[PDB]
């Protein structure tokens, strides 16, 4: 399996796994990195939704940022500084949970910019993505007021483009030869959408949640990597949590796609590689999803789950599984030393600073040893 | 290892490593599961800081959910009705970042009851627990919304009780012979706290996070279990966090307790077994760290990590790891149907649910089988 | 999923994954684990070829011991003197590899009997299980010989029950109401078998290793589980290996059971239960052998993997995940102290008696603490 | 931690963890990768003893290839071809089981020449090496035959080195600037040794299983890289295996070498950095070891797991953990295929030939697809 090894001291080309941060990317090239690929309900095998986008002209995207998966995100070896950058296809804990995450711990560790996010509106402005990001940082004012006492706050800012949800297929975002455009998804109430990415004659659609709707075959059609909701059986929905059958039917019909609906619809999509996600990806599961999917749809099909990558060449849609360090670390960036605001007040009072206990005596013996 | 098999068919009885869900509690036991054990910084290997605690009169409580953590308490098999009691330390995302996949993940998992959320007040109104989670509902105010058209609202309702953090060792929680008392920490900023758990003799210390302070070793003496936070050395913040050797000293110093520290509060409290955590426990990190405390504490000691869990009985205090499902599932408790609320409005528009797909062909194959 | 949890301080009742040592195996019950379901290219995903069959009755067998598998034996919780019986279907080093691993690790364990091992003949004497273990004890010889000074050399013999590798489905084994058949495989030269175990109304099916053959669909018939080799896709081939398209195209016709055959076979064989093992189970190979088989077979299925484990009874054949020690350990069962022999010359020669080093000053500290 | 990254698109320099296959090894450099820490008794976690060691000038050895280790060994993505030359330290089950298949499987996995075995002699010829490799082979007969009908059987040879026990730090091999000598140990019986292998001005030590010897302190002065058995405590020998305390407290002092002399020997050896291994390396064993060495030796020291991995430059000795994957393939190498000798005998009768299963249907239509 892989490139041929020609040499004994040299490197390995062609590695049949994705090790982070080992591979230089192509001008013409993509990496799509699946960091999360699960539900609502947490599990350490499946991460909540979230996908790493990299391009060959350096500029990066988060698609979705679900509860559990930083812990995958940081695997990648990738400086905070190049993930400044998060697209929301929708405001469920599932979808963005971990921006907090991404926001204090980037924050803590040297991202030097604000985060910027984009995503829909609602019905009304409570139901939208401006209301939900405003109320997060909120929710977060401790963690804020006392991080920016000693750490630049402007790191600390989320610059929010919320875009109106009923869009047909418009541009959110142009920069850099880069767009993005979203269309509706029906699903549980109005707001959700998804994305295609457009850069040098590839397209990549991120489908996020849907029942199956009109919209996403039209602006899908011909996509390098069409990614789409695929949903657990209904034999599997009576197994797993005990739902009674008329129940169990309906939700692969009204309120999910079923895998026999994905088929149909990238059968009409005809994209150049297929991707299945948001199933618990177990040995008792996967197979019926995807003979559920070849009912309808034949061309070539990746079953998602955690730490799947994407290579987009012009010759080749490759999918393999990143090999990425369990342990992970913060990895350095090029960006430069950013200063504290001096005018920034403490946030401790004296009362508190009353009750520090003496521990040079416990201590004295290492820092002695530290400072030599 | 464990205790001696007796029979071919028989279960293994006192097993060397915990399977959650496996084995009965007493009615004189505490069993402590450590759920994240970690930093800011995300990884598999280590969710943020959480602590579940099982009393053999069948109470339990969650003391901090740090992102990630919820990983872990899914793969413990308790139904999410049985964790409806969570008690935050202080505001870092570390400590109760999880707290949404709790609420979201907990209500599609059919808790029935509301939460009920135990944290500090901090020097100011937007600056304590009743604050945060009142605007972290607000943040998560689509999902909310959306969820309650088709499941009772009663279990997405949080019940925070607001402590003062300023308390010097109170009672903020006593039910049916539980006491819960708060001491407060020296850590970025005015309001985070320790905990102390009181159940029929047992005393329970989470420490959360804090530089060191005169209160700790005074209000965690004697206790069965005593949990502190235990930093990372200055030359692996040279190492890991290339910090220069002035403020690498610093960071042991004033910010945080050093394992020395550790081993001083440690020695000052005499429990039956102390627990070290919130640092990267890694193959070239956690040796340095143990040694350091070992400087000036003798007694039982954890190096907390992931799943760790401590059985506490009136003979000993016992160090076990737990083995878990990766592939974790919502397990089913015994309450029941909430008879859902009729007078909640759709959050659809006719112009969405006018895009629905028609796949009723793709679908009649499985939709006529599955109908048997 | 699992059974209802009934109990804050009760066991999780017939839970969704099984831990090894939590479960009373009915008397009118069979489990059987996978320990082992890959290939001679070795792998920590997938240990060689191995089953471990646990019956009602208190009888349990190993059927096949390939390299690695004893990794997954030693995490069962199941003590030494009860795994006393191998099964080897043929003599490839992937299906009795581990043999020396259990025949040593075994008897420096407490093992107090002899291995048994049924294998069969081959052609002549040199090709068949006698003399294949007979050589393997001579090979480890030195381990032999210095074990026996220290330890009662009884179980550390094997005794061999060599079988003809050429009878049609005749027994082999007949013991306490369970018996095991063989018959036929056709795989790289004569003398590999399959097996059937029969025991109160159970027949379970250990096809070995074969290209498509007459005897397995005849004599597997319905079986309670029935598992036979299934290859990777001739496409996987030429990926992975670089075979030229031809070779490939000959690998899943004249030397391996393709997946396309798998399914015929099973087609014939009706068992409650199919199993499909020994290809490599990857997120990018699975999908496709698993179409393979459902081209002809549409019964239940299961793919397997390492510590995959099915529970037999009179109403279910139920698959599920072992969740199992990683950090495994030997547990004791009731067998009782054997006492060792003074009939034995040692193996050392002065020569190296005299290198030893005194170390009684490092020692001194540890070593008087201890006394007391 | 680990090394700058200076842009979006390149390579991270100086990874913090070893991704195998994925680093130029330098002219000067030496790389040394646990492939197992571990017992006789086995463990996912731990592999049986086995090291593999790259030197600069392209030569690899592999030193001991227990039970288990060849999972180990093929995650290095290193070509079977390269990895012909093996060291055994002594007979025992956990120092070369793997050696099968290493022959077997590195025969399939591509390996053209020979094995080449060094290893030590006995009292007798019964308890050398030679004896155990040449009874080996045989006990592999069946395997060797049927696989050398379908190839050139040159690789599936097994050239055996026995060099005397006795000798005291004398040559055993010399070529291509590389030497390695062998002295006594003292385990079990007469006949196990260490080595140091030196190369372009480094030297690295072997241990392989000793009670404290003179000859190791002696002759592995000043080693880059030494490596020492060192045991479990004798409080974890009563606790983890119910041994008696007299007993325990032996098995510290007469039969394995204990932490204290560990510290002890490397204290008098004085290596640029020390290695502890063959224990059982749990959460609740390391800590006790650990500090056990560190009474007696302060020097660098690593607590060896399995895929633990040394860089031995002039400058420094580093430790990190490799990420390798689980899912692990065989690799190719530069070696090309050879021409066989039409002569040798079919290993199948007609009688097993007859039994082939006609599957031409079932197969006919993926069969069309593939001739493509
Ligand atoms: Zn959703
Ligand atoms: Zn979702
Ligand atoms: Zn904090
Ligand atoms: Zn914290
Ligand atoms: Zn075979
Ligand atoms: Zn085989
Ligand atoms: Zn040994
Ligand atoms: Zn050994």
């Amino acid at each position: 399996a892989g490139g041929k090894v020609t040499s004994s001291t040299g490197i390995a080309p062609k590695r049949y796994v994705y090790y982070p941060g080992s591979e230089e990317l192509g001008p013409d090239e993509i990496r799509v990195i699946a960091c999360g690929t699960g539900m609502p309900t947490a599990r350490r095998a499946q991460a909540a939704a979230a996908w790493v986008v990299e391009l060959g002209n350096g500029d990066k995207f988060i698609v979705d940022i679900g509860s559990g998966s930083m812990a995958n995100i940081q695997s990648l070896m990738i400086p905070a500084n190049y993930l400044t950058k998060i697209f929301l296809t929708h405001l469920h804990t599932d979808h963005w949970g971990d921006l907090v995450s991404m926001w204090a711990g980037g924050w803590t560790a040297g991202r030097t910019d604000p985060l910027e996010v984009w995503g829909p509106s609602g019905s009304r402005e409570d139901m939208g993505t401006k209301y939900a990001v405003e109320h997060m940082l909120k929710a977060y004012n401790w963690d804020y007021m006392t991080r920016a006492v000693t750490i630049n706050p402007r790191p600390g800012d989320i610059n929010v483009h919320e875009f109106d949800y009923r869009a047909l297929n418009e541009v959110v975002y142009q920069e850099n030869g880069v767009t993005f455009r979203s269309w509706p998804c029906i699903h549980a109430g109005d707001g959700p959408v998804s994305f295609a990415l457009e850069w040098n004659g590839y397209k990549v659609v991120f489908g996020g949640d849907t029942a199956p709707n009109i919209w996403y075959p039209e602006y899908a059609k011909g996509a390098d990597l069409a990614i789409h909701e695929c949903w657990m059986t209904s034999d599997q929905m009576m197994t797993k949590y005990n739902q009674p059958a008329q129940l169990a039917l309906r939700i692969n019909l009204d309120f999910h796609t079923s895998a026999q609906s994905f088929g149909q619809i990238m059968n009409m999509v005809q994209p150049r590689h297929a991707v299945a996600y948001h199933f618990f990806n177990d040995d008792d599961t996967r197979y019926d999803i995807y003979t559920g999917v070849r009912e309808n749809y034949a061309g070539p099909l990746s079953m998602a789950t955690d730490m799947m990558v994407w290579n987009i060449t012009r010759d080749a849609v490759t999918e393999r599984m990143a090999v990425s360090p369990d342990h992970a670390w913060d990895v350095a960036g090029p960006s430069e030393d950013l200063a504290p605001d001096r005018n920034r007040a403490s946030e401790y009072t004296q009362y508190i600073l009353d009750g520090r206990l003496n521990v040079d005596e416990a201590n004295a013996h290492w820092k002695q040893e530290f400072m030599g």
